[PDB]
């Protein structure tokens, strides 16, 4: 237990080597997975702290164990800051993940077998929004809604579904949707059938905090989110709720579905929220939206199609059919050229779910490492180059060579 | 980008918590001090990676190096406990338990677990926990001798026919007869799940009976006596590998915390060393000596002895409640927690006992002599909890101990 002797290299050479290779992989690859980001050294330092040694069951000033004076300060700062970030009436910063945040809401307000509404997985919804192989879909009755012919959210069909099936709770938000979501319209739909509105803003949370994407907080009963992704924090979850749901939400997280919170991660959440309150963060998110638009614009110029026809956020879904390539094949080829994306089903995808006709692209990560409009356009063209000739070794080589020039010029961690 | 520069408030709070861990003798049985190497791992850049799925079977590309990490964690924890399969992704012990429930049960099914009043955990069927709110819970407890009442448990099993039986505890000092519990479960066609969270480190070192050969599922925290990062693990027989893995993902979790899994692997590496078995031998020794010392001073140990890291102290002969004992001891910089004893005459928030554990103090270097001194220091406070002179004298001696035995050097 000497900090000079107990280093990863000294204790575990294998793990040391793996972490080192992952550090270099993060430098040497252009990351375009929309859910990924690079969190600050300050954030990482916090969850590498001795706060992992503390059991702090309960809430600030209301713990089961003693000695929680300082972790109470930590958690309350996290609570106050995330409340300030989104203008929420109350908050819970203990969810271990985005999944647990969502489950926390379900446990608080629902009973197994209740009917819920959520965006279909096939049209950009998340697993925890009602997938039959997820708890949300196996232990509850799920009625899903999707997009219309214009590839915008079909609010009319959702309203008809709400009146027909009378859900106890409506889930909104997405893992792969490029446009602004009309939270006010959804709140009216939910109120019209006496349902709760839960918005999962995990992907947009950073953009919302900077005010470059609509805030669901004034409209929703509950707002759940991850602290990683566009919020650029540590890996974990947060529940935002109206004051009237403070008691059941806090009780649901503990002792409902969790035990001792990860106080070291909560500290990291607090550091991330502090960063998110700065003017620099708003400037970062403005560049996130700009880079995403430029990336989508460039792909359209090269003959690709964007689902919904445009992006109004950090993310886009690219229809690949014009280049006669599957999402799976595109993901692999792009990967060989050191560009990380992920395959993703498009609306009415003619391919199998594990094959798909599209790729999901996001700008938060590349924006964090300093990419601007010019680089975003270059990346778009590099992507198209691979898509038009995915198995040509010479093409992959040329692109990988240019990617190397970008990553050397824009290092992630200095 | 340091915490001090970026977030002065959080930095100061962390520094204060560092000092608090040094300046207090920690006897909360679930607490420990994990190594700098472990902390460094979950402070790594692996927090930047989404790795939904399992090694070699991810949704996303670029998982080559986190795959090496997770598989090292899986292989090492399999080796530590002789398990046929393992899942190292649970975010906590609670999620580890929920993973098993989601895999094998449907809402409304009947389960058996140790009662909370007799040392069981929240996730073993508490009505305000998921385990107890969405399932029908039949609890079993201790007999008159304050050992597990296996006869009553077998009768309850035959009567209520649970689909699953949970064993393990948060506050039980004796060796649990896992083989007996397995026979019971098999007789009624029930699964046996053992939650070994408190004993996992002792079990890895072979100083406490291993439930793995006898149970269908063994869940645990990676913190506590195993001395790793905060998180959970499921160990399971090979025939249940698929439903368990599927239940963790995409069942109840999403992206695993790869930085914490790396920290788990480092902790498992440490637990495989000869130094760890020697550590756990000292853990058992110090707990026994602590219990022995308290008995000489007139206190009583629930179950009459300890065979592990933990003990539940009956405080009634000293005419002090667990609540008062915890408060007075805390003032003297000795951290314990109140705990109800079997047939406790006091209200649940008052109790007639305190739970004590040796893992934390053993980790910072306490031996048999220090364990005995701590026992006497505790008894001094218990016998005069409101005496200012007694609290100060004990605090001064505690200060002498924490200075000679620093947690982090
Ligand atoms: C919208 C949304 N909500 C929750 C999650 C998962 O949270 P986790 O911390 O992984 O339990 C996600 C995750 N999706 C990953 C991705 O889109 O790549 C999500 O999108
Ligand atoms: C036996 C047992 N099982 C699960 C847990 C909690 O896991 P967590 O990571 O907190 O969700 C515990 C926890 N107990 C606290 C204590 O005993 O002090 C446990 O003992």
């Amino acid at each position: 237990f000497d900090r000079a002797q107990s280093t990863i290299a000294n204790v575990d050479p294998e793990i040391f080597a793996a972490i080192e290779q992952e550090n270099r992989r993060q430098e040497d690859h252009i990351e375009l997975i929309a859910s990924e980001n690079y969190t600050s050294p300050a954030v990482m330092a916090a969850q590498g702290s001795q706060l992992t040694n503390k059991y702090a069951e309960g809430y600030p000033g209301k713990r089961y164990y003693g000695g929680c004076e300082y972790v109470d300060v930590v958690e309350q700062l996290a609570i106050d800051r995330v409340k300030q970030l989104f203008g929420a009436e109350a908050a819970n910063v203990q969810p271990n993940s985005g999944s647990q945040a969502n489950q926390g809401v379900f446990f608080a307000m629902l009973k197994p077998g209740d009917t819920i509404m959520g965006m279909s997985l096939a049209h950009g919804g998340h697993l925890t929004h009602g997938s039959p192989v997820n708890m949300s879909g196996k232990w509850f009755n799920v009625v899903s809604y999707g997009l219309n012919e214009n590839e915008d959210i079909d609010y009319d069909a959702a309203e008809k579904l709400a009146n027909e099936h009378k859900p106890k709770l409506i889930v909104a938000g997405a893992s792969a949707f490029a446009l602004k979501i009309d939270f006010e319209r959804l709140a009216k739909i939910a109120k019209s059938v006496g349902a709760y509105l839960m918005v999962d803003m995990a992907h947009y949370a950073g953009l919302i905090a900077a005010g470059v994407y609509p805030n669901p907080v004034p409209h929703a009963d509950f707002v759940t989110t991850t602290t990683h992704k566009s919020l650029r924090g540590p890996r974990g979850g947060v529940i935002l709720m109206k004051a009237e749901y403070e008691k059941p939400i806090n009780s649901a997280i503990f002792p409902g579905i969790q035990g001792g919170p990860l106080m070291h991660v909560i500290a990291a959440k607090a550091v991330a929220f502090k960063e998110a309150l700065s003017p620099e963060f708003k400037e970062y998110q403005q560049k996130v939206v700009e880079n995403a638009r430029v990336l989508a614009e460039t792909l359209v110029k090269r003959g690709l199609r964007i689902v919904s026809g445009r992006t109004e956020s950090h993310v886009m879904l690219v229809d690949l059919r014009a280049k006669h390539i599957t999402g799976k094949a595109a993901e692999a080829a792009l990967g060989a050229a050191h560009i990380t994306v992920n395959k993703n089903a498009i609306p009415n995808d003619p391919e199998k779910p594990f094959v798909t006709s599209g790729i999901r692209l996001g700008s938060p990560a590349m924006t964090t490492r300093g990419f601007g409009p010019a680089e975003a356009e270059q990346v778009g063209n590099l992507i198209a180059d691979v898509l038009e000739n995915p198995e040509d070794a010479a093409t992959i080589e040329r692109v990988r060579a240019q990617v190397a020039e970008l990553t050397k010029r824009f290092p992630v961690y200095r």
